[PDB]
């Protein structure tokens, strides 16, 4: 398959449903390549677990860890690296209030090339157990001979736009990546990136980052087709920030407003896909899935409206109804959901931290966090859309869609989960119930 899109494996579905995922083990294991180094970007690590999932012959190499936690959560994360020689620790700088490092990057550099792995796992053991969650692998790099001027760039300006995303770090230790980056040669690769990072951008680089990146990335390589308006806006996401009083003030307004362009001219329908308080009760992990899924109270209450626009996890397609979702996508099917003009996968929730607020009378985006992604279109792949894979693990042009289509409206006995309120009436799969 040309996609190269891997759901994590599942402890507790059947093997036709973990045939073709990826444990994080399968990922470093040295059929992928012999391992130099490798730098690991996250959000939340168990570093001792994270070395035993390097093959052990691998386990002394060096691994970067980029992260953005600070004061005592900094310390905690130096004292469980400190007992391994090899690890050294990349701050992210975080100069906008509540901004996160949520990108989810593996760069692995073997002796054979290079690597770049795209997801959106956190680097602790419940995060590659019983969840949902999505892999891109990139293709092996080779390296650019010395000697050798070439770009080594692809179409969609994968290299360029890497390396960029790297350099607003401004990190002395990721300058030796993109320097490492620059001697291999990406052009094989057929996604878009599409990252995040804080700042304030406004005029040249307004268009670099968050949902005006993609709303960028569609106006120029996708086309507007007949009955565009009845092509569906699908959002499949793990937590919900603060969107404001009414849907006008950002979600229908700006973000769907990007998420809705085709082409380069100038009522459609909005699912988002996000787990109900039954979903998460009879969950494979229980209600322990939803300290992965912080929606708090406070943020709910003030925004019921929102909720009109939520149906359930489900996901007969990939055996994973049961599998609460860590992954984040976004794609526009077709009205009868047979095809897709494009599919997103990313680290990034349905927020404006993550995707970007328009300020300053509409002339700055503000972007309060770190989120990276990639986008699948059809013209990358010399198609016109994505014909939607029926079963995820079936059977080469068809887009393995992780969840079932159509989307399933939340019934009216359902509430969106929300994570820090107790759930005391019925006991989930392990016999417990919630208390915060
Ligand atoms: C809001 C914070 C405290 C949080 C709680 C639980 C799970 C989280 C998570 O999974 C991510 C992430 O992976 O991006 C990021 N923040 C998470």
């Amino acid at each position: 398959n040309p996609f190269q899109f891997y759901l994590t494996r599942v402890s507790g579905v059947k093997p036709k449903y973990n045939s073709g995922a990826l444990h994080i083990k399968d990922i470093l294991s040295p059929l992928f390549g012999t391992l130099v180094s490798s730098a690991q970007f996250n959000y939340c690590f168990d570093v001792d677990w994270l070395v035993k999932q390097y093959p052990p012959e691998f386990r002394k190499k060096p691994i970067l860890l980029v992260h953005g936690d600070k004061r005592e959560a900094k310390a905690h994360l130096h004292a469980q690296a400190k007992p391994y020689e090899n690890i050294s620790l990349c701050q992210a700088k975080l100069d906008i209030a509540f901004g996160t490092h949520h990108t989810k990057m593996m760069l692995l550099l073997y002796e054979e090339g290079l690597r770049v792995v795209i997801h959106t796992s956190n680097l602790i053991h419940a995060d590659w157990h019983q969840k949902t969650q999505g892999i891109w692998l990139s293709p092996l790099y080779p390296r650019i001979a010395d000697g050798t001027h070439k770009s080594g760039e692809s179409p969609t300006h994968f290299k360029a736009d890497l390396i960029s995303y790297l350099m607003a770090y401004n990190a002395p230790s990721l300058k030796e990546w993109i320097d490492v980056i620059h001697k291999h040669d990406l052009s094989e690769t057929n996604v878009y990136l599409i990252g995040s990072t804080p700042g304030r951008f406004q005029g040249s680089q307004k268009d670099n980052w968050g949902h005006f990146r993609l709303k960028k990335l569609l106006k120029d390589h996708a086309s507007s087709m007949p009955n565009a308006e009845s092509w569906p806006v699908v959002g499949q996401f793990s937590s919900v920030g603060s969107l404001g009083a009414d849907e006008s003030k950002w979600l229908c307004s700006e973000f769907k407003e990007s998420m809705l362009t085709l082409g380069k001219e100038s009522s459609v329908p909005l699912y988002l896909i996000y787990p109900s308080v039954e979903n998460v009760r009879t969950s494979l992990e229980g209600y322990p899935a939803g300290g992965s899924l912080p929606y708090s109270i406070q943020t709910a209450e003030k925004q019921n409206w929102l909720h009109s626009y939520f149906h359930k996890w489900s996901a007969e397609t990939s055996g994973r109804s049961n599998a609460m979702p860590h992954i984040k996508t976004y794609m526009r099917p077709s009205p009868d959901f047979s095809k897709i003009a494009w599919f997103l996968v990313t680290s990034a929730n349905l927020s404006k931290a993550a995707w970007g607020a328009l300020e300053k009378n509409g002339t700055q985006l503000m972007i309060r966090s770190y989120e990276l992604g990639v986008l699948f279109l059809p013209s990358a792949f010399g198609l016109d859309s994505f014909k939607v894979k029926q079963k995820f693990f079936a059977g080469m042009a068809t887009f393995p869609v992780p969840y079932d289509l159509p989307p399933e409206l939340y019934g009216s006995k359902d509430r969106p989960w929300i994570w820090n309120i107790p759930y005391v009436k019925a006991p989930d799969t392990h016999g417990n119930m919630w208390v915060p």
